[PDB]
């Protein structure tokens, strides 16, 4: 599963996001891995919203437009039990959950971050 519980990121405009994703794998997660990364933009009505994925050993971003070149993953080995994923350049548009998936049958696991981004520094 994930390291990590469901947790609130607060940053400020123009900043980046590093949004950890650390899991551990089960001797019975024999199946491929699985990465996906989704975010309800608090914005918009959209929900569960594809950001980047790692599938079948590759990775796979340019599904959410608004954030384009502004995400990837922060670990080189992702195999190795680290999905974290950095949003660069924050905009307020950012605003939302971010949802990271984690799945290796029968394995599966899920961490949701609650990121807001504030025109300028400060939660004091």
């Amino acid at each position: 599963g994930i390291t990590t519980p469901e947790e609130m990121i607060e940053k400020a405009k123009g900043e980046t996001a590093y949004l950890p994703c650390k899991f551990t794998l089960s001797p019975e997660d024999q199946g491929p891995l699985d990465i996906e990364w989704l975010i309800s933009p608090a914005d918009n009505q959209k929900v569960d919203q594809v950001i980047i994925l790692y599938s079948g050993d590759k990775i796979y971003d340019d599904y959410y437009p608004d954030l384009k070149g502004r995400v990837h993953f922060t670990s080189n080995d992702l195999k190795s039990g680290d999905a974290s994923i950095n949003v660069t350049n924050l905009q307020l548009s950012d605003i939302g959950t971010y949802q990271c998936k984690v799945k290796k049958a029968p394995g599966v696991a899920n961490k949701k971050i609650h990121l807001v981004v504030l025109v300028k520094p400060s939660g004091a």
